[PDB]
């Protein structure tokens, strides 16, 4: 609170929302995005509660709220919404006064720019910034890595992305799209443990999938073989506290929700596997540049951050590939956090402050501005 | 660094700059005369790429790049992109300073005299030079030779030539000309490799093809029966690693490539092959000096080095010449660094000092001078 | 069914089978070359479906099937999928029995030698026929034509060439190759409608998009400007149904789409765009016929269907031609079928009855004999 | 057609035959001798060409063809050929049945007694002429003339000659030799406009350089003057366009091409220019006549044809002869076909009918009749 | 080196200098008398070779080189020529000190008084001889034959003389001149060569026909007879390997290039054959003196060295001669150094010392002196 100035780094997440200032290691903020507010409210002998803040209150609160994303498939849908979201974070996560701080927002990967100048005219005319940017997730992401060269297999919360990187340029049409991520995998744990006799549905339920996957299940060293041992499996059969105190037992549920990367036919999925997707986006680049990409293999996002995962894709590229091509994945240990931290490098670059986007040419040539010629 | 003084040795090629100090046996410098800078140019997050440079990072940075050849059929045809060329050479690869040193430059065979004096205007203005030389390159070659007497086949990158020579002159009515050479034939490789269903069509792709042809490539001992071994052919069938790594084979292509020297009808060229040419040329010599260039063909040029060029060229001239006649066919080593040594001898020539041409020339009667009544 | 004989012309195409009984005047039967059984296979109770028989079945069976082609890029890489359709053409969609019809097949451009002898096997050990012929497809429309001189701009679906033509003769060092054509056009006009906030993606939606581009798209006489006019652009915005009943607007990608065929930068494409090809395959030919070239520019292919497409390359030769020379743009009216009535012409030329190629010559010199001294 | 008879004027040039019946004043045949067929040769859908024809069809036919001249150099060196540029003279150019007509032949000087009998079997034994002559063109050509006195100056298109004539008599002694003539002026012409930058090498751009000689070449007043002229020669700088379409221009090429009839160093030719070898010439003559040739110098032949040639032979002719000579440049003015007309004068002399040979004198002395004691 | 001395004796030939010391045998030193630099001098890389030195180096080199003789028709014309052909004698061939030596030089018949006077005036003060004699070449050689009475025929280089002696003296007004020797019999054996369809025109062709004639011509027993064996002829058909390494044949060619002796209207000469100028000569002398001439007929000179001359002389002088009259021809034998010999006796004539012409007379007299009374 002086001079200078940092850059309000505000990732706005389908699920997350990760906040905090530029030149932190890591966001100082991360609340669920959603609304709810009672979905049964039966009002009662007073007040003081918060209609729809969901943020973290919601959580904590699992059974009574109601959950929606504005923002639920990575792409915000309701800006009015999307505004309590940001009051939320500024004022109540961050404590920040926003008028006093350059913005940094992120944005979906094909986000409409009618969608990027109704961001950018909340900014300026709602929380009154004094500048702000826009920058592209998977972008932010690949900044953070800090490698030029090399293949990503972004695997996040909604869409799983391989991306084929030469200097530093996303080669566009290498690119391939994968809906599936680790929305797709709860939902489908929850209907697998469904299949057992247990009954998974609710939002609280949801919340409660959510827990297991990611404090239970793994990937297969090969998935047939572990179907295989599954009969005379002692390990797998782990057991799981429910809230409600109940203990459920876990077993190839753990390594079935995941098979669905390397398997998208598990939940109907027409699409290649991620193995399958890494080797046709290779096959869509030069020749010449291949060997570099398959030596520099980089795994981000959420959902690759299972144990075993880099040696399984190891495997599976090496099957693929030439018999004398060196093949190596490399994966960052703090994945997941990969976008929020591309996001400060870049809103925390004095060198490049003139990229933020003003005041002065929001009004000059609207929010637009910060789509045309800029992010 | 002291009095004396050497001379800058250019060789301006088509597909590379030789350069270097006159008196070294070799150039110190070779790279390839391209400009490109990215194609697709995708931004990124920061910068410390140089824009078109090509000389030896391009290579090296296959896929990313574009190609120009400013030079790309021997004649130098765009000044600015030139004028970075010569930037590359005394700057960056050579490292020196070209004000303190007499450089000689090389020109293609016919280039206009308005040419060779943009060359001189740009070495004087440009770059300072304390005087300037340009000097032929099929003449430099002559020079490096040694040899008065005999008929050359001179074949390189865009040209081959049969050049009879008396006591050190060219009789220039028998020179004759063919456009083909070695660029003729990387492109025709690509094409019947992309016969076998193979596709082989960009710039790296071009690269990869160039390095099949030198490596792999052969002369055969005759032609049709060469065909008609390709049946039972376990010989030819080699492999070649793709960058990619995939392995591709290449049999018949391998002399089918460079047959097309003696058969300019591989490629639809009407001209008469080089066996052709060379018995062509002595035919519009006298006589009387015949016996001399038959029994002194001399071969240089990069196109000439393949294993066996020198035999077939002794069965074809005997089949052509009469039956008394003493046939020799003489290859220098290494052959292709021929004309830069020529160069080199030239500027290196201390007792023809005075054929460098000075600041004073060019200034009383320009760049001309350099053309008129010298080199 | 008597004497006599037609002959069975089958142009096998990478997304459309065309066949019929020479001397007609279009073919009878056109259906797609895919093969497709469910992806989900539920079983249910009872069958009567039929495997992978795409044709027609497919397209109305839209959502249930896959696709495959075995000739995707028009070459045929599945034997067994090209036995299927090969029986579907003869035994269910033109109902005829082989072994009493000389049989013509077409042949993509640079299709293997060893691809043709396969072709020739099946149909004389599978099928039968009593003879057949195969035929270059880009041939067969020449053929269609009847122009003996001219340079003709085909483009079609998976590729796109301009061919000069002087006396009946394709130079065959004029002819270059672009890999786009209308396969590409449609993924493109896919990914343009995804950045509307759209989803086409699956093969159902591929089908949907290839409808929109074939019924809306349009050159534009400008590029540039029509992207200018695009702003107050009230005629661009038309609506589109989907078979769900959701109704699309369509504006700017009516013409960014097919704008890619003079721009294949758009797609990433480096190669130069349509009218910068026919300039240089003019500029391969003689200097003397080119007169006759630029006055016979002949369009053919179904990708040049779209209105506008004459004018457009009159205007962009015009441009790059000298001043003095006479510009004819010619579009034959039913120019996609002009693959099949060549080889109709042909087929059915009883005078050139002899070319058909006959049982007894593929058990003495096997199929290759097809290939081998004629078609 | 009835009694009577005329008499098959042919003309066998080297690079023209010159067709006609005796009595008429001109030929009514003209086309050029070559033999040529696709040199590329690509089939195609139907034939109806004509192999080698090369006549008239040729020419227009630039780009396709191939040329030979079977009479290259001014002596037939292929009988087949010869055939077939006779037959198209008598059969398709006149329309005649040569077996109703005398024909009268012309033969190159030197041209051997061997081959003049060949002329005669074939006009007996394969078009079954009644009679036949064979003349010599030079003679011919005099015989037009009509003048018995005077030094001729004769330059056609592969050979000038300076001939000494007093009363009707070739002294042989005087006449002097020169291989240059048209067709060594347009190689030269194709030669230096390749200096430019231009590229005039191939079949079709040697017709076309012919072109650019024939309509804006001419010979200086003096070469020395014209060369320091064009400098500020804004005269010179004529455009031309070639048949692509591109526009040339033409400077000082217009009259280095025909200094070399005056200069044979230009092409490489010790030789002496034309006034040299005219001055040569009369000098073996008695010092007696020298006066009557002086005043009596004949310009003949296709190479004569250019403007301004009379003057500067009348200037430099008074140059070396005595200072009291009367010196007179006769030109006729439509010289070319001076050797034609001698022919048709002669062929049509009905006095001197009997020196026509008949069927019967080649069956008793065979075909050296015509040599031996007549022509 | 001492006392004593010797006497330069230094034939002046037309086409060869013959030189050596007095009391020689033969001259030491022969060779080519001409003048001869590049014709085409296109540099290169050096120097090192002599301008004009002809000589022996000429021959060896022939088709670079230019011919003149300074002495062409045996007058010398080109005194600065000259100079350097006595200084090449004099340094080069016989490595003397020419003022060491007094000096005998022959003259051509005719040579005017002033030719004698610069020859003179350029060996006393160019050369600093201490004395010189010229004397007269047929002089010369009718001193080495030794006979004082006969009739000569000497048949040279470039001319042919009869003359008769009686006791010493040539009776001036008998002597008759032929231009006709072997310098035109050269020039018509490239002729009548060139008839064949062969091409000799050249310095160096002029060379190579020079050998045919020396090798293998010859003199028919009867000319007319010799022509009618020519048709059954299986000896005439010589074969002859030029330079170039092609083989041509010679037959007829063999006598008719000499028959021109006998015959000089061959090449338009009206002039009596030689047997008829040795009959006129003989009736020019007193009847008496005849019988003592055609009984002592010497054949002298190069021209006369041909198989068979002396018994066709026999013949013919046979058939002209009175009946009863003795006829003898004497062939010397190596006639052609006749003239060489002559000059060496005289020059070695210790006896008539008192000849030579002095310094200290041409000081006196001018050079003139070894002109009025003496040599
Ligand atoms: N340790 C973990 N193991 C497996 N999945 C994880 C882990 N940590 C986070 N995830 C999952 O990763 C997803 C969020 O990843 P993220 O990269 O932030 O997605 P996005 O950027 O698409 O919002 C959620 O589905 C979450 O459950
Ligand atoms: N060993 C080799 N075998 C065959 N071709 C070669 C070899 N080395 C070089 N070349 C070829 O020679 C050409 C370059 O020859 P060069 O004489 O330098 O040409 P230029 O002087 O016309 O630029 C290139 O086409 C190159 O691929
Ligand atoms: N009216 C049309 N307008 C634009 N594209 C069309 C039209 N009709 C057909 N096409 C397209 O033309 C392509 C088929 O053309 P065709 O010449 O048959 O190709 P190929 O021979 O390469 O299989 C398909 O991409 C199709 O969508
Ligand atoms: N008007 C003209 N100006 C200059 N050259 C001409 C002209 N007309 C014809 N020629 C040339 O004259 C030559 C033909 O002359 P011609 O006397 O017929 O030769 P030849 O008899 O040796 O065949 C050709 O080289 C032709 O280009
Ligand atoms: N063996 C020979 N047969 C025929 N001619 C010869 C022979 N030897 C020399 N000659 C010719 O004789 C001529 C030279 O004779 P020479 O008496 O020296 O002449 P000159 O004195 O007139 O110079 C040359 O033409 C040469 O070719």
């Amino acid at each position: 609170d002086e001079d200078e100035t940092t850059a309000l780094v505000c990732d706005n997440g389908s699920g997350l929302v990760k906040a905090g200032f530029a030149g932190d290691d890591a966001p100082r903020a991360v609340f669920p995005s959603i609304v709810g507010r009672p979905r049964h409210q039966g009002v009662m002998v007073g007040m003081g509660q918060k209609d729809s803040y969901v943020g973290d209150e919601a959580q904590s609160k699992r059974g009574i709220l109601t959950l929606k994303y504005p923002i639920e498939h990575g792409i915000i849908t309701n800006w009015d919404d999307m505004e309590k979201i940001w009051h939320h974070t500024f004022y109540n996560e961050l404590r920040v006064a926003p008028e006093e701080h350059p913005t940094l927002l992120t944005e979906a990967p094909l986000n409409p720019k009618a969608n990027r100048e109704k961001m950018t005219q909340i900014m300026f005319e709602t929380f009154n910034v004094p500048a702000m940017y826009v920058a592209i997730q998977a972008v932010l992401s690949l900044y953070a890595s800090g490698r030029t060269t090399g293949i990503v297999l972004d695997s996040g919360d909604g869409v799983t992305h391989n991306v084929p990187i030469y200097e530093g340029y996303a080669l566009p049409h290498a690119i391939m799209r994968l809906d599936l991520a680790g929305r797709d995998l709860t939902d489908y744990l929850m209907k697998i443990l469904t299949e057992r006799g247990y009954s998974f549905v609710t939002t609280a339920e949801r919340e409660i999938v959510r827990d297991i996957k990611e404090k239970l299940c793994y990937v297969a060293l090969d998935f047939e073989n572990e179907m295989a041992t599954a009969a005379s499996s002692s390990s797998l059969e782990k057991s799981y506290e429910l809230p409600d105190g109940q203990v459920i037992t876990i077993g190839n549920e753990r390594f079935r929700c995941p098979e669905t990367l390397f398997q998208p036919s598990f939940i109907g999925m027409e699409s290649a596997g991620i193995h399958e997707t890494t080797y046709n986006s290779i096959m869509k680049c030069d020749i010449d540049i291949r060997k570099d990409l398959y030596a520099n293999n980089v795994m981000s996002g959420g959902t690759t951050m299972y144990p075993g995962i880099a040696d399984r894709m190891q495997k599976e590229i090496t099957a693929l590939a030439p018999s004398t091509m060196k093949i190596k994945i490399i994966a960052p240990p703090e994945r997941k956090y990969s976008v929020w931290i591309g996001g400060s490098i870049l809103a925390s670059l004095s060198t490049f402050q003139q990229m933020w986007i003003t005041k002065q040419e929001y009004d000059e040539a609207g929010p637009s501005i910060v789509h045309r010629k800029c992010f």
